[PDB]
């Protein structure tokens, strides 16, 4: 509250901390379904149904230019990629299976580099 904080926790390496692993998680093998933009043209049902779509070079992009206020709200964005791809696509599919894997792949960096 007013003039009583916790402990500063040291958030000053969490920007290069996040680009690393954004770095790891775009060399995948599995990572090509979440590389760029799924094109909104192309692929029906995908505007009307994904309500904020999400990927990989959108998150670097806003990684780069500031736009993430911390690092809860990177983590928001990778899971939404996820999120989004669980929306759209089954489990049984090469697409569904990539999700699932590079989730996983995610929560295991993401503990490992900040809990």
């Amino acid at each position: 509250s007013m003039s009583v904080k916790k402990p500063k926790r040291d958030d000053s390496k969490d920007l290069a901390l996040c680009s690393m692993i954004l770095t790891e998680m775009e060399t995948h093998e599995d990572a090509w379904p979440f590389l760029l933009p799924v094109n909104l043209k192309l692929v029906p049902g995908y505007k009307k149904v994904i309500k904020k779509p999400m990927d990989f070079s959108t998150i670097r992009e806003k990684l780069s230019s500031g736009q993430y206020p911390n690092l809860e709200t990177f983590a928001l964005d990778v899971r939404l990629v996820f999120d989004n791809c669980e929306t759209f696509n089954e489990d049984d599919s090469d697409i569904g299976r990539a999700g699932h894997n590079m989730r996983k792949y995610f929560e295991k960096k993401w503990t490992d580099t900040f809990k």
